[PDB]
């Protein structure tokens, strides 16, 4: 039915929640049966038919609204239903609902709550909440305005209200729920899984089978979401009730009397929801400040002699110690207001021992008094008070109820009758007046009794014996309580039960202002109301000596700050059973921080107060150190509860209420704070000696070292031993401080002192609170001081809020502790802003970053400040005069920076001190952050190159889980931005969940800190002096998370590593011959760093202006810039391999070369005509040694006039077509530079002039004019000239086109096209089928521009010139001026000056799609100047070394580097370029030049021929060999370059590439990886016939007899005679392998094999792809074949992932398997299984090697057809 229709079964309201559900009850009670349902869900739900309906309108009042409610016609569940109730809502507060529902004909029970009056105000305007009421059926709605957001609806259940059952179900916006008591939860944050909680005060042992205990709670704190927004409810009633908890998320009230009476307190916080309901309900106590002190006790000491050794013993040991309790053994016969005369005389001598040590007495009261009283032995309690008739009475109203206690049959007290107080005053009066105690200790105030109701039992009434029972434990209300119909001044026991704890407290808080004189006293409760903490502190009750019960105390500890009642605590060590040591060690450590820090052990258990384990035992010295450090921040603790007590804040807090942004938060209850500002972390668990704790984000220092430690927003494993808790203090906030001592009295004359804890902008904050720590309202009668701290730019400020207080003690700050700072010097104290003449010390401690300054004296009550200044140590500067000259004292202060000549070499003499910028307007969103960057230092920005830039925004975008971008640029002004177009995602999808970093904004100065989340290493920190933004000048630091760094180019560096030792390396493109600190081809900012933990990350700098970068050994590195704006892109890891197909997804894939290009080359610089390519070319045929590509230098062209043939080579078309019938391929250079000086047509120059597309000054518009190779016509070029003197008389003037253009574009497109077909005649064409792009820096040989020169002189020589090769020359150095203007391809101009870099880039693409389009094929383009994106179009050279021993090793640092940079086809020029080649330096390089990507022997003109045929038959023998060798591994290497291409692989590896873990491989660069299997182990010294390699923990065989080395993490010297290269085989590979030929075209018609190394569980895997070589895309037009194959368990299986490519028509023939560590055992049989057959090949298998080699060349096997292989041993 449609009543019936409850959407969800987690919405259903229990309707039958008294007893086990029958289907004939909920029939009975008109509800809906339905027992289809999961686990606990209800089968009796209530309908729509319960309920009430409103009649009439919500009529309006003063202060809101009245409605009259009529109840549905529905089966009565409990008898005696209310027809009519009343609704009075009130609008309190902005932030307080209050609603009542009660009866309209009769009045029913009210709690008569002291502190909650009668509101008479009238409605609050504005509310931050709107409240609702629907009419039928009814329901109450409370919404939050700001968000709409529903936090109170009452719609998910019935309204039901009898005279003994009432219930109100409140559906909640989360389900972070916390709150409700008193019982032990287990956890803070509710399970809202069906749990119902019992509320009704009894006495019980907590122990967690989810009883009742001894207080009434019924607020509770709900936390909406991670904005902190919450709210809270409270339920004004004191009878017996339940509350249960469902997932919808809803909380259901089941009450069984009074009136329904609700307050819903909103806040923006938790903390502020609970500071609104302790307003309403009242500010807890401030309690004395000796009672913050350290406590002992036992129930039953027996004697006072046993209990004076206690004391005595416990002085001796130093222990802190402040007030002893006297449980009922003082007693006599357990009678109250007595003390034993005989076991106990003395008492009061006792208490007056106690006081001479400075310590305080707390004695028990119980609420029972002995009702034996006799004339012949007087009891003097009893008689007054049954003169004053104050006791609890049965039902007559007139008889006092008889129960029983501990002094056996005992009269109870009615601390709801006010002459009951006074006659509890006199008593106490007359006991004070024999025994001088301090303070109360009320017990059993439940109020408990050992029978049921009484000692005549209770009567059979429906108040004992209700309707309806709430689950309280043993099933009825007068249970070890008195009779509910009991009677009292405020009403029946049944109403007031729970009051009775509550009203004691109040009567003794009365009591005590009369019997202390002007002394705030001490009053421990155990039951307790919501506004009892006004009166009383509460500890949790009988707890037993166990591992749960500690781990218990947290969670209810945490809750009671909640009511109210912050000053409490669990019994430490437990108060049932006997404690092992262990136990009490880890609760004394713990409980030192509990608010109330009380041991107390019961009766009959082996003794536990901390001097009993021993004088030297391990837990008394750590008691005695967690309490010392407890008494040192006392201060602290006391101005806590001073927030408590004036505010309404919790003192123990929840890590959620500092830390509700995070959510990993919401559910921590076995950590916890001191306020703000200390965390404690605990061991719980017995035996543990670490604990998973979550550390909050925040900067936190531990307390003991003041250390910083490195963790934040993340969970850790925190090593705490036997001896140790976890303690950190928060950044940002400031702790006072007191020397501490054996007890407050005496610590309180001791000096105090102030930690600083600094955060990240380098400020704190704090509180002191200071009275006489005794007298009472010392805060209505304004008798305090109160201090506020703050601490900024290296000043604290003292300042006094309130002084009517005067310490008589003189007390004075006499230590300042500074935590997160650099050594202070210079400290200057003033008084009111007059110096005080103090000279203080300070010790600092550079590696913990803490200083201490002493003899300060800052007199308490007087307001201060104190300054400092910081000293910076040498690594930490920064260079503040990097320029080309002007550096001196005089010129360095002038910049507002510090000189000091100091000796370290690499430390800069001039240092910034101070910041430029300042940071505001900081807005972290969902997908970025943003700040505004204002400059504060206009004069000294503007002492610094080039003119400042005054506003400036930060931009940080996190573009996905492992990306992120962060800009700074110039909001006004549109400043040069790299024209490289970059891949980034349309839409962010860098979510708070899936992202692997964090970022943070800080100030003081300004700076950008990125982490990584998983281990929360800072990667990126800006937080360095330096910050400059001017035109032409822009500097940025950051530190390095580790000493090692990789990247920079392009520039010939030492090692793969870096030297980051005072080092600065240039970048701007250059025609330099690669050399130490200097400016090459080409400029890649971009670098890749390890952490210490093994995890990668790379930065990108997208810049193409003039820069520089330094490295200094802190480490940090510095960025100097001459323009642009600052533009990086950060890339996560956590792996070398993942940061560079993360780099390469970023700048684009490298570029899939044609297989034939992966072949042998043959190049030289001065080749003199078309026969001596012809002898070469026919002198390697001859020789069989294998090349594929033959090139020609401008030797080809006329006069090196590009576009041109010159004489000499008529016959080189012919030659070309000839080669390339045989399978060779041919690639020609092309220069850029066009002439100006030809005399007969030359179409080029002319079309470019008529095109527009040459480079021309800014606004006159004539062509920048430079000189490179054409030669003058119709003169006589003398070859026995100088350089200089050829570039002056012999060279033409040239033009540079403009490749930016499309007319540009155009113009070379047909220059290209007319070059390989010509127009004129059709027999010199020239069908190349690559291009080789020289000299596009661009390079000139004169600087600037012939001869006046260049004209702008503030573009050439700029104001800052980066550390560039000939500084004193200018940028326009062997280069093109910088006032030359080129154009974009949207129309906008250009200066040289910012997109000289990207000229070479520019060219690049055109040429790449030209030689695609002519050629029909893929092509191959190889430039020499690159920037980032330049490997998704073409190869790369390391340009022109020198035959030299160096020059090996550096080519393999420089192809591992362009590895990193996204260009994978790299090679040296094999032999050297330069200078004459040495046989066996040739030979050796011959050896590893077989392994470069890009294999090509190229050599300079005039020296002598260094290609293999030019040497004897040995070097041929030697060449041949390991040529071979690479064309067998083609295949292996095409996939690579495959991978490359497709998943962004790098081709060329560093080792640290697959052996991050391993540190040795962090410094290699001798040895190199191609892919992640194949080790080449070169030979790089002359002479040497022996090699020193590291084998990294694999197994690695030998590439030539299958045999695997054992070297499993160990150098070895391998034998390397001049004919051998060293090649290993990782095991856990497959290689695909053919048979080699002349050349490509011959070798891919033969038959391939594959080798299989297998790994020590005798698997392996691996990839073949396979095409044409040739065609144009052949992967994304899917005419491929891609397989991957593996073994395991003696089969090799073939799994093809795609093919289109390999068929029958079309087969790849498989010859050979070679199975390498098969194992000794014989093998017995192998099969093959291809196209459902079976082929039994031919196979030889080596016992001693464990070499396995099937032949399948008989079977005719295409590889399409292979399936699998299987081998079987011999058994
Ligand atoms: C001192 C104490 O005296 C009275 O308590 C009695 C209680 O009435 C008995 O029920 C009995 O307690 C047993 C528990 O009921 C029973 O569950 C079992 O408890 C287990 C828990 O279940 C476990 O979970 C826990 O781990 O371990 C305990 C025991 O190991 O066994 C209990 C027997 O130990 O005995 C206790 C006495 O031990 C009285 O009702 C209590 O209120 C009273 N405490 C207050 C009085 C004094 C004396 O001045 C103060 O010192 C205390 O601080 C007060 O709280
Ligand atoms: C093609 O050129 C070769 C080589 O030229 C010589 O070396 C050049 C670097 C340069 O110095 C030239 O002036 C040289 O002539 C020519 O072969 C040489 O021919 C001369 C006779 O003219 C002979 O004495 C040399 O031994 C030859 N050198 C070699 C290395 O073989 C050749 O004649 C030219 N071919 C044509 C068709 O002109
Ligand atoms: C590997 O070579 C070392 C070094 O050999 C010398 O240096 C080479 C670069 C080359 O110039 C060789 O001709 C040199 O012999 C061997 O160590 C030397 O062995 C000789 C022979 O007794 C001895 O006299 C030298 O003092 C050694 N020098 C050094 C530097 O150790 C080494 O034995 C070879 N490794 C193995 C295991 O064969
Ligand atoms: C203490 O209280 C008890 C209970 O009220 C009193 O004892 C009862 O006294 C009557 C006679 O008046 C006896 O018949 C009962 O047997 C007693 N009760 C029980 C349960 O045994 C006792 O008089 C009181 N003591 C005083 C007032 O000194
Ligand atoms: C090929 O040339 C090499 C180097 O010119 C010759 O090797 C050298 O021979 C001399 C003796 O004639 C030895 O003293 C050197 O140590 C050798 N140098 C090496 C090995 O690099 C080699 O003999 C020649 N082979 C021939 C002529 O076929
Ligand atoms: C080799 O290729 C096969 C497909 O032929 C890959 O198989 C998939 O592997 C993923 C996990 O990586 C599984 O979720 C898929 O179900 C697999 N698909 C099939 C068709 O089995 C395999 O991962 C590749 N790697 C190797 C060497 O086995
Ligand atoms: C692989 O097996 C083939 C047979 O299918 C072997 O080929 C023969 O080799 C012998 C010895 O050189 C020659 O006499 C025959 O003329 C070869 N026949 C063919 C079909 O070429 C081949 O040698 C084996 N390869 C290896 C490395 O063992
Ligand atoms: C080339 O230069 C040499 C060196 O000075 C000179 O002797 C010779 O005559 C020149 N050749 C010419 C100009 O024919
Ligand atoms: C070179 O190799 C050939 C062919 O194996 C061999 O005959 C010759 O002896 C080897 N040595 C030299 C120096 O030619």
């Amino acid at each position: 039915s449609a009543e019936c229709a409850v959407a969800n079964e987690l919405e259903r309201i229990n309707c039958i929640p008294d007893q086990s559900p029958t289907k004939a009850t909920c029939d009975q009670r008109g509800c809906c049966w339905k027992p289809q349902g999961a686990i606990s869900v209800p089968w009796c739900y209530y309908s729509t038919n319960h309920g009430y309906q409103v009649e009439g309108d919500l009529v309006n009042t003063n202060a809101g609204f009245t409605a009259q409610l009529k109840r549905l016609p529905s089966p009565s569940l409990f008898g005696n239903d209310i027809n009519n109730v009343l609704l009075r809502a009130e609008y309190q507060t902005a932030t307080r609902f209050h609603f009542k529902l009660t009866d309209q004909n009769q009045d029913r029970y009210e709690v008569p709550h002291e502190h909650v009056q009668p509101f008479q105000g009238n409605a609050a305007s504005p509310l931050t909440y709107e409240v609702m009421v629907s009419k039928q059926p009814f329901s109450i709605k409370v919404i939050r305005t700001s968000n709409s957001r529903v936090l109170f609806d009452s719609s998910i259940g019935p309204l039901l209200f009898a005279d003994q059952f009432l219930q109100l179900s409140i559906r909640l916006p989360s389900a972070n729920v916390y709150g409700l008591g008193e019982h032990v939860h287990q956890q803070y944050r509710h399970d809202m899984n069906w749990k119902t909680w019992p509320i009704f005060a009894r006495d019980t042992v907590p122990n967690g089978d989810g009883n009742n205990l001894y207080g009434a709670q019924t607020f509770f704190l709900c936390l909406e979401d991670a904005s902190g927004l919450s709210f809270g409810v409270f339920l004004m009633n004191s009878n017996a009730m339940e509350v249960a908890l469902q997932p919808a998320p809803a909380v259901t009230y089941r009450t069984t009397g009074g009136i329904l009476d609700f307050y819903v307190l909103l806040g923006n916080t938790p903390e502020q929801v609970v500071q609104e309901y302790l307003q309403l309900i009242g500010l807890p106590a401030l309690p004395p400040y000796w009672a913050l002190g350290f406590h002992l006790s036992r129930y039953d000491y027996e004697t006072l002699d046993n209990m004076r050794e206690v004391v005595e013993r416990n002085r001796a040991a130093q222990l802190p110690y402040d007030v002893q309790h006297a449980d009922i053994d003082y007693m006599d016969k357990r009678r109250d207001f007595t003390y034993n005369p005989v076991d106990f005389k003395g008492f009061p001598e006792l208490a007056q021992d106690l006081h001479n040590n400075g310590q305080k007495l707390v004695i028990i009261v119980d609420p029972a008094i002995s009702n034996d009283s006799s004339p012949s032995s007087p009891y003097g309690p009893y008689d007054r008070g049954s003169d004053a008739k104050i006791w609890v009475n049965d039902p007559d109203g007139v008889t006092p109820l008889i129960g029983e206690v501990w002094p056996g049959k005992t009269v109870f007290p009615d601390y709801t009758n006010p002459k009951c107080t006074t006659w509890w005053e006199n008593e106490f009066k007359l006991f004070h007046n024999q025994v001088d105690f301090d303070g109360i200790w009320i017990d059993m105030n439940e109020v408990a009794n050992f029978v049921d109701g009484s000692v005549s039992g209770c009567s059979t009434s429906n108040l004992n014996y209700p309707p309806f029972t709430p689950r309280i434990l043993d099933g009825y209300l007068f249970s070890k309580t008195l009779c509910m119909d009991a009677v009292q001044h405020w009403g029946k026991q049944y109403d007031v039960h729970n009051l009775y704890g509550y009203s004691m407290a109040i009567a003794t808080a009365e009591a005590v202002k009369t019997v202390f004189s002007n002394k705030r006293s001490f009053i421990l409760t155990r039951s307790t109301f919501a506004g009892s903490g006004k009166f009383a502190a509460h500890w949790l009750g009988d707890n037993a000596a166990t591992w749960d019960d500690l781990r218990w105390s947290i969670p209810g500890m945490l809750e009671f700050n909640l009511f109210g009642i912050p000053m409490v605590g669990s019994d430490i060590c437990g108060f049932l059973l006997d404690t092992s040591e262990e136990l009490c060690r880890r609760w004394m450590q713990v409980g030192a921080f509990y608010p109330f820090s009380r041991n107390h052990n019961g009766q009959g258990y082996k003794v536990q107060d901390p001097a009993s384990f021993g004088a030297d035992s391990l837990l008394l010295n750590s008691s005695r150190h967690y309490l010392s450090i407890r008494y040192t921040l006392l201060p602290y603790l006391y101005t806590l509860f001073y927030h408590a007590h004036s505010r309404g804040d919790t003192v123990a807090r929840p890590l959620l209420h500092e830390f509700y942004e995070d959510s990993n938060t919401w559910d921590v209850y076995q950590q916890f704070l001191w306020g703000p500002g200390l965390l404690i972390t605990p061991v719980l668990d017995e035996g543990a000696e670490k604990v998973t704790a979550y550390v909050p984000d925040a900067v936190w220092y531990d307390y003991e070292t003041g250390g910083r430690v490195t963790w934040r927003k993340q969970k850790v494993e925190m090593e705490l031993p036997g001896d140790k808790i976890g303690l950190h203090l928060r950044g940002g906030y400031i702790f006072p401080t007191q020397q501490p001592a054996t007890t407050t009295v005496a610590s309180r004359q001791n000096p105090l002192g102030l930690i600083i804890a600094l955060d990240d902008n380098k400020e704190a904050k704090g509180e002191l609170f200071w009275d006489d720590g005794e007298a009472k309202d010392t805060v209505a009668n304004k008798v305090y001081l109160l201090y506020e701290f703050s601490v900024t730019q290296n000043r604290l400020d003292v300042k006094i809020l309130q002084s009517t207080y005067t310490d008589p003690n003189n007390l004075v700050f006499k230590e300042i502790k500074i935590l997160g700072t650099q050594e202070p010097s210079n400290v200057i104290v003033k008084q009111n802003d007059i110096p005080v003449q103090v000279s203080p010390n300070v010790a600092y401690d550079s590696n913990l970053q803490v200083a201490l300054i002493t003899e300060i004296e800052l007199e308490l009550g007087k307001n201060y400040t104190v300054e400092w200044d910081v000293k910076i140590r040498d690594e930490e500067k920064i260079d503040c005069y990097p320029d080309e000259t002007g550096a001196s004292e005089g010129n360095c202060v002038a910049r507002g920076c510090a000189w000091e000549a100091s000796t370290s070499p690499g430390v800069p003499h001039c240092y910034f001190v101070d910041e430029l910028y300042s940071v505001s307007d900081v807005q972290y969103d969902s997908f970025g952050a943003t700040a505004a960057i204002s400059l504060k230092s206009s004069l000294y920005a503007s002492a610094l190159p080039s003119v400042p830039v005054n506003s400036l925004r930060l931009s940080v975008t996190y573009h996905k889980e492992n990306m992120l971008q962060f800009k700074i640029y110039d909001p006004s002004n549109n400043r040069y931005e790299v024209p490289v177009p970059l891949n980034v995602p349309r839409v962010p999808s860098g979510t708070s969940e899936s992202r692997l970093y964090d970022v943070l904004i800080k100030k003081n100065p300004f700076g950008i800190e990125i982490r990584r989340k998983s281990t929360g290493t800072v990667i990126w920190d800006s937080q360095l002096l330096g910050f400059t933004f001017n035109d032409m000048f822009i500097q940025i630091s950051t530190r390095l998370p580790s000493q090692y760094l990789y990247g920079f180019g392009e520039t010939e560096h030492t090692a793969f590593r870096r030297n980051l030792n005072w080092h600065t390396w240039g970048m701007f493109s250059r025609d330099q011959p690669p050399g130490y600190k200097m400016n090459s081809y080409g400029v890649h900012p971009y670098y890749m760093a390890l952490e210490e933990d093994g995890n990668a990350h790379g930065v990108l700098l997208l810049n193409s202006n003039a820069m520089d970068v330094t490295f200094q050994p802190l480490p940090a590195l510095t960025y100097r810039t001459t323009g642009g704006i600052l533009d990086f892109y950060v890339l996560l890891g956590p792996t070398p391999e993942l940061v560079t197909q993360q780099y390469t997804e970023l700048i684009g894939r490298p570029v899939m070369v044609p297989y034939w290009s992966l072949g042998f080359q043959l190049c030289r610089y001065g080749y003199e005509n078309d026969s001596e390519i012809a002898s070469l070319y026919e002198d390697m045929v001859a020789a069989q040694i294998p090349y594929d590509v033959q090139y020609s230098d401008i030797d080809y062209m006329e006069r090196q006039l590009d576009f041109t043939l010159s004489p000499k080579f008529d016959g080189f078309p012919a030659l070309i077509n000839r080669m390339k019938a045989n399978g060779m391929r041919v690639i020609l250079i092309l220069d850029p530079a066009i002439s100006g000086n030809e005399t007969k047509p030359y179409p080029p120059f002319t079309r470019g002039v008529e095109d527009d597309v040459f480079i021309k000054y800014p606004n006159d518009g004539s062509i920048v004019w430079g000189k490179v190779w054409p030669d003058f016509p119709d003169i006589f070029v003398n070859s026995s000239l100088d350089w200089d003197s050829q570039v002056e008389q012999y060279r033409a003037y040239v033009a540079f086109p403009d490749f930016f253009r499309n007319s540009t574009i155009t113009w070379w497109k047909r220059e290209l096209r007319e070059l390989y077909t010509n127009p004129q005649d059709p027999e010199k064409s020239l069908k190349f089928d690559g291009m080789w792009i020289d000299m596009n820096e661009p390079s000139s040989f004169v600087n600037g521009a012939v001869s006046p020169g260049c004209r702008d002189s503030s573009l050439n020589h700029p104001p800052y010139m980066p550390y560039l090769e000939s500084r004193n020359s200018g940028l326009s150095s062997k280069t093109l001026c910088m006032e030359g203007e080129q154009i974009l391809p949207d129309g906008s101009r250009v200066r040289h000056y910012d997109v000289h870099s990207l000229y070479g880039w520019s060219q690049t693409r055109p040429t790449y799609e030209v030689v695609q389009e002519v050629t029909g094929e893929r092509g191959i383009i190889i430039s020499r100047s690159t920037y980032p994106s330049s490997g998704r179009w073409s190869g790369h050279w390391l340009g022109d070394n020198t035959a030299a021993w160096d020059q090996l090793r550096k080519s393999i640092i420089g192809m591992m580097e362009f590895s990193l940079f996204g260009i994978s086809y790299t090679g040296a020029d094999i032999c050297g370029f330069f200078q004459d080649a040495e046989f066996e330096m040739c030979a050796r390089w011959m050896q590893l030049g077989a392994f470069y990507p890009f294999s090509r022997n190229h050599n300079s003109i005039g020296t002598r021929r260094q290609d293999p045929v030019s040497w004897n038959d040995t070097f041929v023998n030697i060449s041949r060999s390991v040529l071979e060798t690479r064309y067998t591994l083609l295949p292996y290497l095409y996939t690579l370059m495959h991978m490359a291409h497709t998943e962004g692989s790098t081709v060329v590896r560093a080792l640290l590439h697959e052996f991050v873990s391993d540190r040795v491989t962090w410094d290699l660069d001798s040895q190199f990886l191609l892919g992640p299997a194949f080790l080449v182990s070169p030979v790089l010294e002359p002479n040497a016939r022996n090699v020193t390699a590291y084998f990294p923990r694999a197994r690695w065989y030998d590439y030539y007899t299958g045999v695997d080395i054992n070297a499993r993490g160990e150098w070895r010297d391998l034998s390397a005679p001049l004919d051998h290269i060293n090649l290993h085989i990782r095991g856990g590979y497959i290689l695909p392998w053919q048979e080699p030929a002349q050349n490509t075209y011959f070798s891919r018609q033969k038959f391939m094999g594959f080798k299989v190394a297998l790994d020590d569980d005798g698997t392996a895997e691996g990839w073949l792809f396979w095409d044409d070589g040739q065609s144009i895309d052949t992967y994304e037009q899917g005419l491929y074949y891609l397989a991957n194959f593996s073994v395991s368990q003696n089969t090799m299986q073939s799994h093809v992932i795609f093919n289109k490519y390999i068929s029958d028509a079309n087969p790849l023939k498989l010859g050979y398997i070679e199975i390498w560590g098969v194992g000794s055992a014989p093998i017995s049989s192998v099969s093959i299984s291809a196209s459902g057959e079976v082929i039994t090949p031919i196979f030889i298998h080596d016992s001693a090697t464990q070499v396995l080699n099937i032949n399948v060349t008989n079977g005719n096997l295409s590889l399409h057809n292979f399936s699998s292989l299987t081998w079987t041993s011999a058994p």
